[PDB]
């Protein structure tokens, strides 16, 4: 499918060279950054979406996530389906596991306090995570069946909000350097 949303947010730290490529392709070269999130996807997320991507380059030199990323409002929730990472595997309060698209994912919840949200300014909000137990190999055509994650999250009392915001296949980094090149459809 054609992506219609370009996400390019940085807290201003370091260098984040994000390139909005043709179609669903984007690339990012980053160095000594604060926190940033770059990715392509859809303006309005859906619990029924099947996301396809191929990360031709996944080269983080530190803390970075290759992840499906999105938000819902009412309530405010930042969610993640992490397929690969750099030096740090994100974790939180363990809820259980789910097998989706050939991989096994741990389900976690965490809370952010006085942190920047989608609306701007800062607030306290919950984060939902599905984190692969081992890094998914990159360079191949991968699929993330979001319904598989949404249903598993629901079984653990992790219900998404009623107002859907953007949904993208992103590269997120935190105080690190690296490069990525991803195509989304």
């Amino acid at each position: 499918a054609s992506t219609d949303y370009w996400q390019n947010w940085t807290d201003g730290g370091g260098i984040v060279n994000a390139v909005n490529g043709s179609g669903g392709n984007y690339s990012v070269n980053w160095s000594n950054t604060g926190n940033f999130v770059v990715g392509k996807g859809w303006t309005t997320g859906s619990p029924f979406r099947t996301i396809n991507y191929n990360a031709g380059v996944w080269a983080p030199n530190g803390n970075g996530y290759l992840t499906l990323y999105g938000w819902t409002r009412s309530p405010l929730i930042e969610y993640y389906v992490v397929d690969s990472w750099g030096t740090y595997r994100p974790t939180g309060t363990y809820k259980g596991t789910v097998k989706c698209d050939g991989g096994t994912y741990d389900i976690y919840t965490t809370t952010r306090y006085n942190a920047p949200s989608i609306d701007g300014d800062r607030t306290t909000f919950t984060q939902y995570w599905s984190v692969r137990q081992s890094k998914r190999p990159t360079g191949s055509n991968a699929t993330i069946t979001f319904t598989c994650h949404v249903n598993a999250w629901k079984s653990h009392g992790m219900n998404l909000g009623s107002n859907w915001a953007y949904q993208v296949m992103a590269t997120e980094g935190y105080q690190s350097s690296g490069s990525s090149n991803v195509t989304v459809w």
